[PDB]
C-alpha cells in the first residue's frame, strides 16, 4: 500500500536506513539529513498513513503495532529486508516496535527524542495542544506546534521560514481524525517491559532543551535497553535535527557507523 | 496607601533598597528563592501587582505600564522609599524601564530579567496561544499551559508533585480574565525602543538561552540600545530562570547589583 521515497544508493549494496518522522508524519521532516545520509546509505523516507501523500481515514483501533506493520510490509514489498531505523519521537516508538516485531530485519535503531512510555510532562503538553485543536482547529494547532519543536531564538530569527512552514502545516494538515488516532496510538505505546527484547544496537540522541519530551525519557530508554549509547545535544529542541543539523548530522553519521559495526 | 508592599528589614542602616517586580502572574512570592541572599545586603521590597494576589482590583480598559509604574512608585514614596534599585522579571522589567523613564531621580539601577524593549513576534505568538486557552478553557487551561512557558522540561518533569501544588495555588489565586487581559494588553503595548536613550541608570540584562517565551535576542536588543548595560546569559533555566537555577541566578544578581551601584558611584 504505502508510498515510500527511496533515495538512490551511493554505491552498490549501500546499507538501508529508514527515516521515521514524528507526529506530523512527513518524510520531508528529514530534509537536512538527506544529503549527508544519501552519501553513505540508501535512504528511505515516507509520509505516514493518514498524512501527506499516503492519505487515509485511520480506524479507531489504530496502533503503533499497525504503524510498524504498514512500514515493514511496504519495505519488504520494495525489496528491503534489512534496514536501519532512525526515528524521531513517535517515529522512535515505531522503530522500537519494528525492532520487537521484525528483529531479523532491523539492523540498528536510532531514537531521536523518543521515550519508553509517555511521560506526564508530554501528556501535559498534548493536553494543551488537544485543547487548541478542539477550540481553534488546525490553525490553532499549527500556531502552537513550533513552540514545542524549536528553541525560541532559533524560531525568532527565522520569521520568513516559520511563516512558510506554518502555511504548509495548515495546508497539509493530516486532519482531526487521523491526528487523534495517531495521538492515541502514541500515548498507548509502552515499551517499558519490552526493552529487554530490543537486542539490536541502539543510539539515543536527545536535546537538553526539548520542551515536549524531557531528556529523562532518553535516560530511561538508555537504562532499559541492553545495547544502547546516549548522546545529548546541549541545544536544538525537540526538532534538534532541523535546528542544529551540523551537530546532529555528525552524531547521526558517527552513530550509524558505530552501531552497524558493533553489529 | 491601598497597594500593599512587602518590606523586608534593612540589614544595616540606610542599606540600599531593591524593589523586585514580578512578571505577568504579578506575585511577590515569585522572588522567594532570591530573598534570603538579597536581604543580607539590601532592603528588599516585594509586592503583588494591582489586580493580583493580595492587591485585588478590577483593572480598567485603558490600563497601562505607565499606570503600573505610577502605582508602585507612589506606594514606594508613601513607604518612605525615594531611591531604589529595580529588578524586574519580564513584564516587571518593562515596569522597571518605565520607572527609570518617569522617575529618573529615584531609580538607582535596573536589572532586566528576560525582558525586552518591545514585544517580539515570538512572544506575541506565545501569548496568542495562551489567550486561546484562556478564552476556550478558562483559568484551568491557562494554568495547565503556563509552566511550559516558564520552565525547562526536565526541571518540570522531575517535579510533578510540586507543579501539582503550584497549579492548585495558581488556580485559587488566578488574577481573573479581566485583569489578565488588561495586563497583557499593557504588556504588548509597552514600547521602549525610541526611549532607551532616556534609561540612563546602570543596567544589567540577565537572560536564559532556553527561555521559551522571550527569545534572548530581546536581551541582545536591549543591550544594543541602552547607554550603560551589561548582559549575562545563563545557559539554562527557562523564562523563570531565577526559580529553576537560583544558585546561578543569585550569583549573577548579587554581583550585578554591586557592579551597577559602583557604576552609579562613578556616574554620580
Amino acid at each position: 500500500h504505502m508510498k515510500l521515497s527511496l533515495s538512490p544508493p551511493p554505491y552498490a549494496d549501500a546499507p538501508v536506513v529508514v527515516l521515521i518522522s514524528g507526529l506530523g508524519g512527513s518524510g520531508s521532516y528529514w530534509l537536512p539529513q538527506l544529503a549527508v545520509l544519501e552519501q553513505e546509505y540508501q535512504v528511505v523516507c515516507y509520509d505516514q498513513r493518514g498524512t501527506g501523500n499516503n492519505p487515509d481515514t485511520l480506524a479507531e483501533d489504530y496502533s503503533i503495532a499497525q504503524m510498524a506493520a504498514e512500514l515493514h510490509q511496504a519495505l519488504v514489498a520494495a525489496g528491503i529486508e534489512h534496514y536501519a531505523v532512525v526515528g524521531h519521537a513517535l517515529g522512535a516508538l515505531v522503530g522500537m516496535q519494528l525492532a520487537l516485531d521484525y528483529p531479523a530485519s532491523v539492523t540498528v535503531l536510532i531514537s531521536v527524542n523518543g521515550w519508553l512510555r509517555i511521560n506526564a510532562h508530554t501528556r501535559r503538553c498534548f493536553q494543551v495542544r488537544e485543547r487548541l485543536l478542539y477550540s481553534g482547529g488546525a490553525q490553532a494547532w499549527v500556531e502552537a506546534q513550533p513552540l514545542f519543536l524549536y528553541p525560541a531564538d532559533w524560531m525568532a530569527a527565522r520569521a520568513p521560514r516559520l511563516e512558510a512552514e506554518d502555511a504548509l502545516a495548515l495546508a497539509h494538515f493530516q486532519g482531526k481524525n487521523n491526528l487523534l488516532r495517531r495521538l492515541n496510538a502514541l500515548k498507548r505505546a509502552d515499551f517499558s517491559h519490552h526493552a529487554d527484547r530490543i537486542r539490536c544496537p541502539v543510539q539515543i540522541i536527545c536535546a537538553s532543551d526539548d520542551l515536549l519530551v524531557p531528556t529523562a525519557c532518553s535516560s530511561e530508554l538508555h537504562a532499559a535497553l541492553p545495547d544502547s549509547q546516549k548522546m545529548v545535544m546541549p541545544y536544538g529542541g525537540h526538532a534538534c535535527n532541523v535546528t542544529d543539523p551540523e551537530t546532529f548530522n555528525a552524531l547521526l553519521l558517527n552513530g550509524l557507523a558505530s552501531l552497524l559495526h558493533h553489529r
